[PDB]
């Protein structure tokens, strides 16, 4: 091709390419190394990635996201029925198969989850092509270790529809391990723990690797725990603050809340590198600007319980894998949320000081490994 590796994430997607013994994580048109798994429909155009997420606050009903939560599933599934209650866009039943329904160019249209995902993949494909200056066809796409045959098939279909020849569908934790060269043959078997906290899901996977062969020993986590939940805690904190300072409740103004969420998300990222962050929103509500700040300590307290709770699935995974902490040879951080210092501290403390593999941006680790594997398969 060269072939590329793509992490089609629940909230963010990332594409990499292995060239000259090195993996290049490819930045998009806006210079971002990861791209929102968002697609929006308007009276005149279809928006994808950054362009789509950048307008989610004003077009909530026609901006689709979380397509990965529906992919390969049946409409009657309990989880699908539960999730629908939280999404601002409509999900309809087409012969027992879920489809997202939106308005596009003034007409009602519906798309299968794989179609929405094919759009995101098309964007990743184009991002790679812009960088390489060549047509990209072959790719390795990743999926959660718990995905079944249907979910895997639908994900592969998303690739095909996007014009990609999916060389193989591999597990996200395995891709992360490959990124660190943990697939290399060293004689005896090794136990690796993948701690993956993204924007919407938390996955803990214990892999046993021997002779380059991976075995998923156990998996644990929470499909409804991620960075967005941390943003939410910050959002509530600031709604209360605005209310005290202006005796005005912004809760019912959907756009105001979404804009505050965006400001919180960015402030949160800054708190991973600094101990304080500034929030400066213009015309948040009724023309009132909201300029304030938040400390890392404050951010940690607001999420104390959620952070600490990530250790329960780690213990469960170890138990199911029938392994004690000391039997874990490597701990790999995956997901943008693992960049939070308090999380790293909790995990390291739990593992009695053991160092964490975190040199590769956690939110790029899966695509990194996928790119390596893609090169191998080509
Ligand atoms: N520096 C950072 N500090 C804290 N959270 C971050 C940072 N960078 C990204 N994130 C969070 O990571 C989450 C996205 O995770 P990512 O692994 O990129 O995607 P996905 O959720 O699709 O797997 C978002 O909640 C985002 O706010
Ligand atoms: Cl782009
Ligand atoms: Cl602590
Ligand atoms: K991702
Ligand atoms: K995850
Ligand atoms: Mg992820």
């Amino acid at each position: 091709g060269p072939a590329v590796g793509i992490d089609l994430g629940t909230t963010y997607s990332c594409v990499g390419v292995f060239q000259h013994g090195k993996v290049e994580i490819i930045a998009n048109d806006q210079g971002n190394r990861t791209t929102p798994s968002y697609v929006a429909f308007t009276d005149t155009e279809r928006l994808i990635g950054d362009a789509a997420k950048n307008q989610v606050a004003m077009n909530p009903t026609n901006t689709v996201f979380d397509a990965k939560r529906l992919i390969g599933r049946r409409f009657d599934d309990a989880v699908v029925q539960s999730d629908m209650k939280h999404w601002p866009f409509m999900v309809v039943n087409d012969a027992g198969r879920p489809k997202v329904q939106v308005e596009y160019k003034g007409e009602t249209k519906s798309f299968y989850p794989e179609e929405v995902s094919s759009m995101v993949l098309t964007k990743m494909k184009e991002i790679a092509e812009a960088y390489l200056g060549k047509t990209v066809t072959n790719a390795v796409v990743t999926v959660p270790a718990y995905f079944n045959d249907s979910q895997r098939q639908a994900t592969k279909d998303a690739g095909t529809i996007a014009g990609l020849n999916v060389l193989r569908i591999i597990n996200e934790p395995t891709a992360a391990a490959i990124a660190y060269g943990l697939d290399k043959k060293v004689g005896a078997e090794r136990n690796v723990l993948i701690f993956d906290l993204g924007g919407g899901t938390f996955d803990v996977s214990i892999l046993t690797i021997e002779d380059g062969i991976f075995e998923v020993k156990s998996t644990a986590g929470d499909t409804h725990l991620g960075g967005e939940d941390f943003d939410n805690r910050m959002v509530n904190h600031f709604i209360a603050e605005f209310k005290r300072k202006h005796k005005k409740d912004i809760s019912e103004n959907k756009r105001a809340v979404r804009r505050l969420r965006t400001a919180c998300e960015r402030a949160k990222r800054t708190l991973s590198s600094s101990t304080q962050a500034s929030i400066e929103i213009d015309s948040l509500y009724e023309g009132i600007d909201f300029y304030t700040s938040i400390t890392r300590a404050r951010f940690e307290e607001l999420n104390a319980d959620l952070f600490r709770g990530t250790l329960d699935p780690v213990e469960k995974a170890l138990r199911d894998a029938k392994l004690d902490k000391s039997q874990i040879h490597d701990i790999v951080l995956v997901g943008g949320s693992t960049r939070i210092p308090k999380i790293q501290k909790l995990l390291q403390d739990f593992f009695n000081g053991k160092e964490l593999n975190k040199s590769i941006n956690p939110d790029e680790a899966v695509a990194y490994g996928a790119a390596v594997q893609a090169a191998i398969l080509s």
